[PDB]
């Protein structure tokens, strides 16, 4: 049971050893021999700290009239791609180890999805318990100040983002007091930021992004052969059960899509107890309970569960809430075959081994949710594009549509009959559905879902390349680690 | 009687008081209940008053030697979105309250259309016919520069555009300054102002884009059931006719987009006398008529119209020119079922009283000929995106579309005779020549289709919602109030 | 009795004809003869009106919650020099002729006292009473906000500075809110504004400034052997006595320093009622009964006053309050031979033509209480020096200082005696204290004498140069025109 932040730096050693030896022959073969394992070598070196880290200590006045000091901070992993992007934590736990490891994660996780950023990640040292929202907004918008001031905050040079501690109401305050001071020049202020309402700039489809990407990144190797043969398993999503550990955002909308494509969901549990029915919770019902009252405690189809559920017999296991919740001791009494890791670090190197060993697939965290972070990029640039996503072509599309569907039409009747008889227009009734709901959502999906499965399939290609097996987390590292060198590779690194 | 800016402020007070009763309670309700009226009232009062005017006093060098000094003046209503956007208007007519008023109008304007535009409107107090192409170049870019040193100009702060008095090489001058002096160092610099020449970064579909946005408007409403059973008539545009107060651009291509989808067009007026012809006037013969001479007076297939023909008895009467045509006076003697401003506030609060009384529906110039600055939307977006629409996708949904094609075909061959027999490829007629004409003007009509319907049902919903009836107007002005607070809601204010 | 604004169009149009001419040939005459009074014309057209009138409407939040927009006008009359210079006016009365009148005024001052800023003036729509100080503070750095977005605020554009209903608190508060958002990346940003505290970048010397400048400017006439003449009257101040209309900042300095230099105030007035000696009032004594009390009535030095104060039997009357207070009526009964303007217009056009054909002097506002202007150029030049006057240098002197007074020393004890009989180094007890009190506002003081000095004889220059007599204010107004036309003769204009 180490803490969050070693476990990356050890993750992060284990696959630099594991890319050196390879990055000297087997993606690299040149002129200098000798030692061009000293580049290699030097190049991993400048990757691993965290490149800039700001700390702040500023002053807000509260309500009472009483002034106060803020600790922050601010950390800036990696630039080899900018602007920095990564979340703003609000808690009193907030330390430099933990912003400064965070953020290191970022930049494997944008690597990892192709999303061209560099890591990053804010903390404010505050419990936002403790501050009434005026206080919360003044401590928000004094936090960017600071955060423009000294190269943190930028469209093109950092691109902060909400951490649970933190919504979209925050993301707003920051995105309007850059707009109003330091960015007020800037035709891109707005993009300073992602997490934003849809009123300020936000993105259709933020909220089930995260939740969306678990499922396609489940569906991803829930369909292939070899892996579902090694778990003894059949391909497709028909045949499977799930538990889902935690209902907030990931877990409920991990647990709707998985339900949407023919999976069985029999037990959800949360930070109270968890409740168990084997025919099936149906998701939007538990949704439905979880709004109206507090918790999901006494769900009215589904009797309240014994022990612990990370370990009912069921085929995927979603941790989708609180680190560290396998480990060395419920490790080997696991019945699930696949653990697709919803939240962030809930399997400690302990598990890890042992699932190895007992061949049990961890869809790793680094992948796996980086869902929500593929959608961020898209908020990004749905801002640099000043224009919500198929505004212009939504419209020509249909058009086009049509076209085609007449285009069948006549050409059908022209072979045969005569001149009406053959209506293959009529778009089915889930086409109609979907030409008539046509937004941008629908756009934002179709790239998370693209992301998902070219990261996915990279992500095979490697743990086939360093022979590595259900170890698909070292394969994800190792696979993010690849395209952080060659972007310092192709280009120098400083004047020489 | 009034002039047309205290009519704009009374629109908007008569939609801020609908507004605030409803903002209270049925789309909003929280914590702090006593007076949250506090809040809603207080953006409202916000809204309300152009942020910014600009006076200016500015000299240019006549062609004979002599220097002559110019007042000019533009005004932005709301920076609640930026760039602000607003034609420039040559006129020894200008007032501070002119701008002030149009401006304000331009706000609510993009707020129905979903333009992310805060409004904005210049004038400059001069006759154009007094002063040579070379004095009008000089007014042109010294005013450019003048807007430029105050905030009033540029890519991300204000994007003027042209009004009747300046047409496009005004705006082409304009882009040119601003390109060659203060914007030099901006890769955006083009996106200055729109209504540019083609060859300067203007956008195709621009000239015909305000017309076509006046059929767009009319058929979303005249498909719609629930409203042509409260005036007494059939969907479609088949069983129609229509009378056109006004050949400019407006009146033109709004006759010629309602003749080519079944409209029977029985009258055209201009500034002398009319025509009529009850077997219906074809566009593309008037067109050639009105350009080969200097008038419509004459038409060799209609006679002379005698009276007024704002009563002529046909089902859609469109008032493209001239404000105030529809007054209290003529009102209740209007036969037409239908009254779709084309022009902007060709109708006094007097004839919308009695028009409301009559069952006539006013679809109202705030939403109806927003189809030209939903087009210069598009031109600026056009210029940030630094190509012409679909240069990129055209070729490839072609071949997209003929392996659609060669798919219908090759799967109907296998499952019934040969190979060749059925020929389900062969686009038909129509689809063959959008496929070889496909241009730039084919996405911005496009778009331009999409919004004009996406605001009409948004329209349609407030006028349920506020449960208005006919009342297209006041239904339009909340709709916009609607939007512009959403974003100063959701947002703060200032540094509070 | 017109309004102050009326008056000043009055005075520029007055000059501007007697230039006109004389700018023909006396001091031109050139190659294209015929028409170069189509040159000096247009010139003197753009010269008059103001070039650029911002009209803000903006948000603060009142302490009880509620929201509340303000007005506020700034009007920049010239940039002929930058940046531009003038106060803000925080009260209900402002209007956008009030700004642009005043701002004309600040060009004409600027250039007669040789002060580098083109003309500005602001006013916010505002009574300061009716406000806490913590919406005294949202409504100031509000306001800079929006003239720095639009170019009426910054170290090298606009300067602004205080006027009655401000002081340096407001100037503060824009200081800094320049500084901590749109100047933050600028190193002047502190001289975006003058008026200052000491501690925020002020100067040393600006509260007596105005005062002190009347007092030099009266010297500089009343020391001039044709003038004092012309009057009946002998040079010097010792045969002098004076009267002081108001008692705010100029009335009691001008009474200090004509006191301090051998005058003899005998009447001061206020808003209330005025009080009489004829021995002579001592001004430190009679500064103390102020400070200590609410007004001066009731000096235990002299009685109250009968009737009106503008009428003693004296030879200098200083109107250092309120405008109009010399119109028609009084002026001939007016007793003394010079009228010292202190304050800003007060004296009609009506007193004016009486005052001239009774052959008294009128030492015009225009110049004579130029001298705050004169040091707010010194605060702004001493914010872009980053140091106080005098730093640098003071300890230099006194050391070359002393080192006269030895070589004076030992070269008379070579030529005489011996060694240390002749001990011509002590300093006078005058030249000790001045030594020993170094600091700052010595050299704010120098500059300034130094100014009205140079600018006294430059418009006595003028007077003799257009053959006007005792009308120095028409003398004062040609000689500024005559300065900004030179600037823009000497230029071009535009790029023609």
């Amino acid at each position: 049971d180490p803490n969050f932040f070693k476990m990356v730096e050890g993750f992060f050693d284990r696959g630099a050893s594991i890319v050196e030896d390879k990055l000297v022959e087997d993606l690299r073969t040149r002129e200098s021999e000798e030692q061009k394992r000293n580049r290699v070598r030097g190049i991993l070196r400048i990757i691993k700290p965290c490149n800039h880290v700001l700390s702040l200590s500023f002053p807000i006045r509260r309500d009472d009239g009483s002034w106060e000091v803020i600790e922050g901070y601010r950390a800036q992993h990696s630039q080899h791609r900018t602007p920095c992007k990564g979340g703003i934590r609000y808690s009193t736990d907030v330390s430099v180890d933990e912003v400064k490891a965070l953020a290191s994660l970022m930049t494997y996780k944008c690597a990892v999805v192709d999303v061209p950023f560099g890591g990053a990640k804010a903390g404010v040292k505050i419990n936002p318990k403790n501050y009434t929202d005026n206080e919360l907004e003044k401590i928000t918008r004094r936090f960017t100040m600071e955060l423009a001031k000294k190269g943190f905050i930028g469209p093109g040079i950092d691109v902060p983002a909400p951490d649970m501690s933190t919504g979209e109401r925050e993301m707003s305050w920051i995105a309007d007091t850059y707009a109003s001071t330091i960015g007020h020049y800037d035709i891109n202020a707005h993009a300073c930021v992602t997490g934003k309402p849809i009123s300020q700039g936000g993105i259709h489809g933020r909220i089930s992004a995260t939740g969306r990407g678990v499922f396609h990144g489940i569906e991803n190797f829930i369909n292939e052969a070899s892996y579902m043969s090694i778990l003894g398993m059949t391909p497709g999503f028909g045949d499977k059960t799930f538990v889902v550990q935690g209902f907030g955002n990931v877990g409920l909308h991990s647990m709707r899509y998985l339900h949407r494509f023919g999976a069985k969901c029999i037990a959800v549990g949360e930070s109270d107890g968890s409740i168990w029915n084997p025919d099936g919770i149906d998701p939007k019902e538990l949704e439905d309970f979880k709004l109206q009252h507090g918790s999901i405690l006494g769900f009215p189809k589904a009797k309240p569960y014994e022990g612990s559920i990370l370990e009912a017999d069921c085929d995927i296991l979603i941790p989708a809430a609180s680190e560290k919740q396998l480990t060395k001791s419920n490790a080997p009494r696991v019945k699930a075959k696949i653990i697709a890791e919803g939240a962030n670090g809930p399997t400690t190197p302990e598990a890890d081994k042992i699932f190895l060993e007992r061949n049990i697939m961890v869809i790793p965290d680094l992948y796996l949710n980086a869902g929500g972070v593929t959608v961020s990029y898209f908020e990004w640039l749905k801002n640099l594009n000043h224009v919500s996503y198929g505004r212009l072509t939504f419209k020509y599309e249909r058009d086009s549509n049509y076209h085609l569907l007449m285009s069948v039409q006549e050409s059908l009747e022209r072979k045969f009959g005569k001149h009406g008889g053959t209506i293959p227009i009529v778009p089915t009734a889930e086409f109609q559905d979907r030409i008539s709901g046509a937004s941008e959502k629908d756009i934002v999906y179709s790239g998370l879902a693209y992301t998902m499965e070219r990261s996915a399939r990279q992500i095979m290609r490697t743990a086939m390349k360093y022979n590595l097996g259900l170890d698909l987390r070292t394969a994800a590292y190792v696979n993010a680690i690849e395209k952080v060198f060659k972007v310092y590779n192709e280009a120098g690194v400083t004047f020489t």
